[PDB]
């Protein structure tokens, strides 16, 4: 990988599943690539649900997403963090890709079928979002994009558009490859019913109140989830020695639950402390997004100027 | 009628059909609205047929579109002429609009539907084009849009989108109204069949070589006539009425009429052609009119786009 583009949903709600999976990979990406580790908070994705999203809070949700992911490890002094709508060039590139995309490629997308099934009105944003994503990826000439097992379909589309474009107008874009995280754990929710995710109740937030995290730890179900969580936050030695004793009067649930709460909160302490530091200096976050936009915008304009020329538009 | 947005196709082939109808009206709108008569060369419309339009040829076709329409009468000293792609903000408003448009309303637009009924590739560009047009119209807050009778649908989509936007985020956009042109002649093609169309190749171009326009008049059909229809367009009533009476009495013959038609036709285009020749020698005038038309339109577009970004609730860069 030479340039990576990672999308960050416009939300301040972040749980241990995110942090343990994707976020650690993102940080690793920031360590290999530097300013070329592009992180984009996709605030324009909020609009795909016209009536359900809330215009009065989108700004705070977008800002909060920057604060928390920064607190979680994305270092503005080392990477490139910016807000999707702060670099308008990509919606222009988006129109160009729309002309190069067969309708059938969009209507068959699994995410569209499924969502345009649980809706009494199919808004076009639902159908076209993937084209906007391809534009976000290709305007930065990104060659690698970290995605989850269930979001790889838009990268295939992005590759198809790149090929169709290169073919019609000349070699311009790379064919992005999806970067998966097989090594990361599949964090189960606070109830064995599924996996952790905002949509469900299932989560433990990095910045959740301590009492709340405690209640969730106690109300955990049996088989074992308690030990899965413990293996994520405590040394292997202490963990295997606890599970051996678990079958007998040496160690009993309540006690392993405390060991978990303590180890979990210590892991989150570095994060929570930055969170409060960043909440005390809001301008730090605004300045990081500003500098990040400058950098991405310089790249996007170069790309956009190359695209305008190749598709043949009259230049002023 | 305060601000009008008129779309110009990216092409240098203007025929007397375009001239006698839409252009004559565009000229009238410019006399009345001056700088608020926005004229947009829609180069982005060419990309909707990706394998067919020639990219190595679009820049020139866009520039000729400006040249010929200015030669035909659109005056850069009075109006606001610019190229769609020169003010990119509308593609951004375009995304917003896309999210506020029910898929069904687009799939049922007559244009998309007819193309979708052929074994041709159904590009998302064909489906989404009306949303692009809506953003072009509203980014400039135009309240009037001149269109042919079979192109009213996209103005209706635009009003629907304006209403939806105004209700959800606060009054922002006017509901544009279509401006038809009933008083305009429906000009017949040289084969004397269907109306004159750039596609049917049955035309007489404003800049077509003289020797070529001649041959076409020479061959205008006549059953045992479009000949007197054209004559009507370019010669005084008195002369036309008398020639007709005489044509009915087998007094004056076809040949004489064709030359009267030709001379009168060439005299009508004369000023257009002289202008075209002057602009052709001075293309800086055209490019400068485009540059200035764009500054003016963009001043409005950025204002509109700031208004939208804020009402939609985006975290603004500041």
């Amino acid at each position: 990988m030479k340039r990576v583009l990672s999308g960050i949903q416009p939300s301040g709600e972040i749980h241990i599943g995110n942090y343990l999976g994707a976020i650690k990979q993102w940080v690793a990406i920031g360590e290999k690539l530097g300013r070329d580790a592009f992180f984009c908070i996709v605030d324009y994705h909020a609009l795909t649900n016209p009536l359900a999203y809330d215009p009065s809070t989108l700004a705070q949700r977008t800002f909060e997403a920057a604060l928390v992911n920064i607190a979680a490890g994305l270092d503005p002094e080392k990477v490139t963090l910016f807000v999707q709508s702060h670099v308008p060039e990509h919606t222009e590139l988006s129109w160009v890709f729309t002309t190069l995309t067969p309708l059938g490629d969009l209507t068959r997308m699994t995410q569209f079928k499924d969502k345009a099934s649980k809706q009494e009105t199919v808004w076009s944003g639902l159908l076209m979002y993937p084209v906007l994503q391809a534009a976000d990826i290709l305007i930065y000439k990104a060659d690698t994009v970290p995605v989850g097992e269930d979001q790889v379909q838009h990268i295939e589309l992005t590759r198809e558009i790149a090929r169709r474009f290169n073919h019609l107008f000349g070699e311009t874009f790379p064919e992005p490859q999806a970067l998966l995280n097989p090594e990361a754990p599949r964090v189960p929710g606070i109830d064995g019913k599924a996996k952790m995710s905002k949509s469900l109740g299932n989560t433990i937030g990095l910045l959740e109140p301590e009492e709340s995290i405690w209640q969730k730890i106690q109300h955990l179900p049996d088989d074992t989830i308690l030990f899965t969580y413990l293996s994520y936050f405590a040394p292997k030695d202490l963990v295997e020695a606890l599970k051996e004793e678990y079958r007998k009067a040496g160690v009993g649930t309540y006690v392993v639950k405390r060991i978990l709460f303590d180890h979990l909160m210590e892991a989150l302490r570095p994060i929570r402390e930055r969170a409060e530091a960043l909440k005390k200096d809001p301008d730090y976050v605004m300045d990081a997004l500003l500098e990040g936009a400058k950098r991405a915008r310089a790249v996007a304009q170069a790309t956009m100027e190359e695209v305008r020329e190749k598709v043949g538009l009259l230049l002023p």
